[PDB]
C-alpha cells in the first residue's frame, strides 16, 4: 500500500474569489462533476489535501481545495473577530454565490471540521453532504460555557495559551521548520507535552531543537509549510481559537436543530486531542450518520493514512453525496 | 428584449493555469455541470463574453472564461512564435490537463474561432462539441499559401499591415478610449476603412479623434477594456496574425480529416470581414453540422446581438453538447 498520487503546486489551477474587499480566499481546483470543497485544521493549507485531492478528482468529482481563511494565499485580516465561526461561515456561502454553486459537499478536517459541521447546521440547501476527519458534532450547551470546558479536559490548556495574541506567535513563527517538522508527526514520533503547556512556558519548550523529519512527511513538503506561512505567519490561523464568546452564542441560536443531511464523522483512533470518544453521541442530532474509524491513525489524518481516508471517502461520496 | 444580465469584474473567480514555465493562461469561472470553455477573439477579452457566461451558467453549464494569451491577466511573450495555431492550441489541451477535464465544450470567436476548430481537428478526444462564432472552417488547401488567399479579398489588406512588427501597435496604443471606442461599434455605426488600410497609413487615420459612444456598449466597459491591455498592450494580441507560414503547415499534417464532433457554426449577417458566405461549403468537413445565424449582428457578435447568442448557444448545448 505504497503513498498515492500526490500533488505539485506550480501544476494546480489556482483559484481566487474575494468574498468582502478586505478577504480574498485562495484555493486550487482539478476534476469534473459533484463540486467538493476541501477545507484544512490548524495549522495546514490546501496541502494537507494532496492526497485526497488527485483521488477525489479521479473518482468522478470536482475539487475545489480550499485554502483557508489566514492561511497562505487567502487574505489575513489582524483583527481576530475576522475568524469567528459566524463570519468564516458566512463567507463560504459567498464563496458559493460567486462560483455560482447552488450546493457543495463539504468536507473539513480539525478546524475546517468544526468548520463543514456549522456550514450544514446554518446553510443546509447549501450543502450537499457533509464529511468531518476526527472533528465531532459537539451542539453548544446553552448552561455551559467554553470557561469551565476547555478547563475540564486537560489537554485543552494548549488552547487557553493560544488566547494571549503574539505569545504563541513568536514561538511557532520563530523556526518554521522546527515547529512545522515538530508538529507534522505520527503518534508514536510525538514529541509535544499537550499536557502543562502554560507552566511549560510554551509548547515547543519540552522539545528537540531539530527534530527528525517524520515517516510521514519529506522535507521538501516541510518546506513548502515553510514558505507558506512566511507571509501571513500565525496571527491569522491562531485567531479561529480567539473566538469563543461568540462561537458559543452563534451556536446557541440553533439549539433543537439537527444536522439532517447526509453526513460522515470519521474518527482517527491515534488522535490525542480530538479523541474518536468525543463523537460517540453524534448518532443524535444526525439521524443521517454513517460512521469512519482509521486505525494507527494520528491527528494529521491525511498525511498519516493516505491511502485509507481515500478510501472511506471516496466509497462514501458515491453512495450518499453523489446521488 | 433588454440585455441580459452581465458580469462584475470584482465579483468573479479568477483561476490561473501556468501551462509552460513563461505561460500562464487565465480565465473568469462560474456555474456548475459540463464544461464550456470561451475563447475570444481579437482584441477582445474573457469580458466579451460577460452577457453569455451567466446565462450559460444559468442554463447547467460549467463556465471557464478563457483570457487568451497575450490578452490582459494571462502572459504576453513578445516573440511572434508563441502565437502560433500549433503552440496556442497544444497549451489548451495542457489547461485541461492541470484541472483535470477529459473533455471540454469549446465555443470560440474571432480567432479564437480559428483556435477552437483546430482544438476539434487535431484533439477530438478532448472536445465534447465545438462551436464558432463567426469564423468559419475553411481547411487549409496545400496548392495555396496565404500569400496569393490574403491578397485575393481587399478587406484582408489591413492584416498585411498588421505583419510589421510594431507598427500597428504605436497606433492601437496610443489612444486606448478612441482605439476600443471607435472599434466596438455596430455595423451601422462603422468608421473603419477595411479597404486600404496600408495606402492610408494606418486604421484609424480616417476616422474622428473623438468617435461616439456606440450603442452597444457603455463607457465604464470601454474603461475596462482599456485598463487591461494597459499591461501586454497589443504586441501579443496582434501576434496572432504573424504566423501564417506555420499556421499553414502544421494545418496541412491533417489533409484528409473532418470534425466529426458535434459542431455549431454561428454566422453574423451584418460582419463584413468574417461574411456568413465564407462557411457556405461547410457542411462537407464536417458531417455533423449544425447551423446557426444572426440578423442584424455585426462583428463584435456578443456585444451586439447577447439575447440572440445565448438562444441559439444554450438551444445547442442542451441536446447535442450535454449529451
Ligand atoms: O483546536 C483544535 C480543533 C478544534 C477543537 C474543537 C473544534 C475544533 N485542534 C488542534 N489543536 C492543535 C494544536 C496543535 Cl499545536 C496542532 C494541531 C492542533 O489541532
Ligand atoms: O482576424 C480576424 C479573423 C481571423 C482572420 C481570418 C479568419 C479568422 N478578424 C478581425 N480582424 C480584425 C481587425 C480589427 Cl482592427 C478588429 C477586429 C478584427 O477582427
Amino acid at each position: 500500500a505504497p503513498l498515492p498520487t500526490s500533488c505539485n503546486p506550480s501544476d494546480m489551477s489556482h483559484g481566487y474569489v474575494t468574498v468582502k474587499p478586505r478577504v480574498r480566499l485562495h484555493f486550487v481546483e482539478l476534476g469534473s462533476g459533484p463540486a467538493v470543497c476541501l477545507c484544512h485544521g490548524f495549522p495546514e493549507s490546501w496541502y494537507s489535501w494532496r492526497y485526497q485531492i488527485p483521488a477525489l478528482a479521479q473518482a468522478g468529482y470536482r475539487v475545489l481545495a480550499m485554502d483557508m481563511k489566514g492561511y497562505g494565499e487567502s487574505s489575513a485580516p489582524p483583527e481576530i473577530e475576522e475568524y469567528c465561526m459566524e463570519v468564516l461561515c458566512k463567507e463560504m456561502v459567498t464563496f458559493l454565490d460567486k462560483l455560482g454553486l447552488s450546493q457543495a459537499v463539504f468536507i473539513g478536517h480539525d478546524w475546517g471540521g468544526m468548520l463543514v459541521w456549522y456550514m450544514a447546521l446554518f446553510y443546509p440547501e447549501r450543502v450537499r453532504a457533509v464529511a468531518s476527519l476526527n472533528t465531532p458534532f459537539i451542539p453548544a450547551n446553552p448552561n455551559m460555557s467554553p470557561l469551565e470546558s476547555i478547563k475540564a479536559n486537560p489537554v485543552f490548556d494548549y488552547q487557553l495559551y493560544f488566547q494571549e495574541p503574539g505569545v504563541a506567535e513568536a514561538e511557532l513563527e520563530q523556526n518554521l521548520s522546527r515547529t512545522f517538522k515538530s508538529l507534522f508527526r505520527a503518534s508514536d514520533e510525538s514529541v509535544l507535552s499537550m499536557h502543562k503547556v502554560c507552566e511549560a512556558g510554551g509548547l515547543f519548550v519540552n522539545s528537540p531543537e531539530e527534530p527528525s523529519l517524520s515517516r510521514m512527511v519529506t522535507e521538501e513538503e516541510i518546506q513548502f509549510y515553510v514558505q507558506q506561512f512566511k507571509k501571513s505567519g500565525f496571527r491569522g490561523p491562531l485567531n479561529w481559537y480567539r473566538n469563543m464568546e461568540r462561537n458559543w452564542k452563534w451556536a446557541c441560536k440553533s439549539l433543537g436543530r439537527k444536522i439532517l443531511i447526509p453526513a460522515l464523522m470519521v474518527t482517527a483512533e491515534k488522535d490525542f486531542v480530538l479523541v474518536p470518544q468525543m463523537s460517540q453521541h453524534m448518532e443524535d442530532w444526525i439521524p443521517h450518520l454513517k460512521r469512519g474509524h482509521i486505525e494507527d491513525c494520528g491527528h494529521w489524518t491525511q498525511m498519516d493514512k493516505p491511502t485509507e481516508v481515500n478510501q472511506i471517502l471516496i466509497k462514501w461520496l458515491d453512495s450518499d453525496a453523489r446521488n
